């Protein structure tokens, strides 16, 4: 509370963390689904149904350009990439189990690099 405050957790890594961490998802071999944004033009239904889209790009475009406060909205959109194809994508196709893979790849080096 005011001028009452718990000790920093030290976040100076966190941009450089971030990146390499968004290097080893842009180059898994299951990331080609989410490396780019959904074709909106294209896609039918993925306008209307996916009220947020998200993809891998957009991310290192967001991360490259101080868009992220912290490492904990990075997150968000990471996740949010695996929230929006598990809406739109059956578990039983190729993108919906390549989305399930990145996810679990994901959490992982979410967890060992910072937890």
């Amino acid at each position: 509370s005011m001028s009452v405050k718990k000790p920093k957790r030290d976040d100076s890594k966190d941009l450089a963390l971030c990146s390499m961490i968004l290097t080893e998802m842009e180059t898994h071999e299951d990331a080609w689904p989410f490396l780019l944004p959904v074709n909106l033009k294209l896609v039918p239904g993925y306008k209307k149904v996916i009220k947020k889209p998200m993809d891998f790009s957009t991310i290192r475009e967001k991360l490259s350009s101080g868009q992220y406060p912290n490492l904990e909205t990075f997150a968000l959109d990471v996740r949010l990439v695996f929230d929006n194809c598990e809406t739109f994508n059956e578990d039983d196709s190729d993108i919906g189990r390549a989305g399930h893979n990145m996810r679990k790849y994901f959490e992982k080096k979410w967890t060992d690099t910072f937890k």
